[PDB]
């Protein structure tokens, strides 16, 4: 029976351009939200987001190649390289066939779709770039990374909106456990802070419009919350069959033990008050891991900072945790990072893994005045020290009612 | 050990709006390619495509709901309903939790992305539709269908360009076989015949420009081939654990026995001359099925009608089939249907299943003057009667070098 462990990490987030710098900022309660400057936000209801500061790929992606990729692909490649380098894995002719990728994105190449469509409108189809398609489509991060590293094993890309990162990580694990691969680079990348992303989610009345205090905007479970905050970035993990990791003397961050999925079957852009879908996904991950809810020490929530979304998950956590509900810690790191969409589940799985390593749990900042009837410990304001935490759980839910939960185990 | 069978089929294609009408047209060598009329093609190098004729969803999708969906979603829902109805499955409170969906698309909502971006350019973000995001993103077919049928089991959506349909079908099977579901509606949907789809693939020099004879344009393995022909549609299959199918007295079309994946690790938009990636995917599907290449009777090829793509797959088939290479039948139905992109692997899996049922193999039409050194039987011109064919294989490859092969077994 094949076990799957995590042997490499890579990340670009609004609070840091490496895994460790991002994690340091999160334990310190730092916000990565700021005012947008790369487009004129005068007419936008929302004028801020969690941006990647000073992104740099000069040494990683050639200049001939950069021109062929939307920003989300560039972020995903940089984070994937970070992970592959961290793993220390050496690809060979013998290996290549057993190493793959499961990387996606919720929305993909908004920036270059806008650029190409602007060009088409202005000068006709003659002005569309030859790179239009391969520069925007969701699966292009997996495609570039396999080519860059010579990976010939399975490559897939799951695009399930905000659930993408968890699904891609979960299915990469399944692929290894099934026997179709020994190693997979898995995760998600997103750069939706563009006129269409900001204007589009704004049109749906889904974004916070607290322009006068961008850093207080994302405030999960707080009574004054008014929608999510968009965040850009990428998170990647190298997953690897257990015996293969040891035999090569790999450093092992944690083991991936459970993966659960469900569908709300309720509404396209809102969860049911019940949180029944969220509950079933967590229940499925627990059964997959062979453990009880009481063994979970910390839940990194989907917690996007929407009025109805936050309430549904708190109900689902109550439902699954029952007695232990008040004893498990729950926190939403989107209070600092914003919502990375298709990359959220990927960076958040990293947070869930590091919490195990460091026995430290990042806070839900801005939780000044929690919803009433809430009995849960949302780790408000300040990080929390924990003791013998052996399991963490990461939730990620998405438009379409699609849900996913991952369970990591220490060592 | 859980076996997976196919118990329901649904389809919209350029040669028919049902499964049986489409299959009848294919065995008759009919082309579904025609001149585009829904947009001004004056400035386009390519002015034709395989369109869905007289699409109708009046009785299936409410008018309040249609306005919230790009065409690809509407096609996918109609084909999914066709499949669920064909399966005869009755969803219950007891069942709901064990039935899910794995449905994707290569490019998703081009038409509504263009509409929304046009609106933004013309009148600012105020003019973006509240439905922008949920009307365009790839996972929305799975989302609507789960809500429509009350499906609460796992839902994922794989977007791997032209490989999508095969990946989604293959992973739905894995999900059932793993034990996470007993039933899954799986497939793909695409409607990329828009200014961006036609202009975008045109910019890449990937499309045939034989405007003077649209029906002769798609001509896989023919010396005069000049690129692929874009096709719209959707293909859906209900996959189901074997014992569950029987117990309810389900009609069983075929069993899904093998699923293989690989990556070319070569170039973003072209396969290696070697066809090594294609070969590895087929090799992996055969090993997964536990059979030898000699047991395959018919290969429904990726065969898109590009100069380099068709040659690479013929090399890969030679490589895998060796001695039997000339004895296996290979055909590309894209010679009639055009390239359905993220739905190609889904409709083509249906063709591969029906070939088993009917012991009849559809032709590669337009194969007037085959590439030289080719020794393979590409079923040129006319359908072929077969005798004791027990296994069919369906290939689907995609930009990014991502490959997939499915193997179906009679009964
Ligand atoms: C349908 C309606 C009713 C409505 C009213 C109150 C709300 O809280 C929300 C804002 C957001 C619902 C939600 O969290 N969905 C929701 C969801 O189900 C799944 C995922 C996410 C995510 O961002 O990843 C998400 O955001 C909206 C969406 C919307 C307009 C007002
Ligand atoms: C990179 C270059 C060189 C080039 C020259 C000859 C060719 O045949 C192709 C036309 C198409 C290659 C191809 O089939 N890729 C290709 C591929 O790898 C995977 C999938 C598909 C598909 O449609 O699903 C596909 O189409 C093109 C693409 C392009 C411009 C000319």
């Amino acid at each position: 029976k094949r076990r799957v462990v995590v042997t490499g990490l890579g990340m670009l987030s609004p609070v840091g351009n490496t895994v460790e710098s991002t994690w340091k900022a999160l334990l310190a309660g730092q916000s990565g939200i700021s005012l947008i400057d790369h487009f004129d936000t005068s007419a936008y209801a929302t004028k801020f987001a969690g941006l990647v500061k000073d992104f740099n790929c000069e040494d990683i992606i050639s200049r001939k190649e950069q021109r062929k990729m939307d920003a989300f692909i560039q972020y995903g490649i940089v984070a994937g390289v970070q992970a592959m380098q961290d793993s220390g894995l050496e690809i060979t002719e013998e290996n290549a066939t057993r190493i793959g990728a499961a990387i996606g994105s919720g929305i993909g190449g908004l920036g270059l779709i806008e650029e190409n469509h602007t060009s088409l409108m202005n000068g006709g189809p003659r002005k569309i770039s030859p790179f239009f398609v391969p520069s925007t489509i969701v699966n292009m991060v997996a495609g570039h990374l396999t080519i860059m590293y010579g990976l010939r094993g399975p490559s897939i890309s799951i695009a399930t909106a905000a659930t993408s990162g968890v699904h891609n990580i979960g299915h990469a694990a399944r692929i290894i456990a099934y026997g179709d691969a020994d190693v997979m680079v898995a995760g998600g990348a997103e750069k939706a802070s563009t006129p269409l992303g900001v204007g589009g989610f704004g049109a749906a009345r889904a974004l916070s419009t607290r322009n006068d205090n961008p850093q207080a905007a994302s405030r999960p479970w707080d009574k004054e919350r008014d929608g999510f905050v968009l965040g850009d970035g990428a998170g990647m993990l190298v997953l690897e069959e257990y015996e293969h990791a040891k035999k090569r003397g790999a450093k092992i961050y944690a083991e991936l033990v459970g993966f659960g999925m469900s569908s709300d079957a309720y509404h396209m852009t809102s969860p049911p008050e019940n949180g029944a879908g969220a509950a079933l996904a967590m229940a499925n991950a627990l059964r997959d891991a062979g453990i009880e809810a009481s063994q979970i020490g910390y839940v990194n929530a989907h917690g996007t900072s929407t009025p109805a979304g936050d309430k549904a998950e708190a109900q689902a956590v109550k439902t699954i945790f029952g007695e232990a509900a008040s004893r498990v810690l729950v926190s939403s790191t989107k209070s600092m990072t914003g919502h990375l969409l298709g990359a959220a589940g990927a960076v958040e799985s990293i947070y869930s893994i590091l919490a195990l390593r460091d026995q430290a749990v990042p806070p839900t900042i801005n939780l000044d005045n929690p919803d009433e009837g809430c009995d849960l410990d949302f780790v408000p304001h300040e990080a929390r020290q924990v003791s013998g935490m052996e399991y963490t759980l990461c939730n990620s839910f998405g438009f379409g009612g699609t849900n996913g939960s991952l369970i990591f185990k220490k060592i």
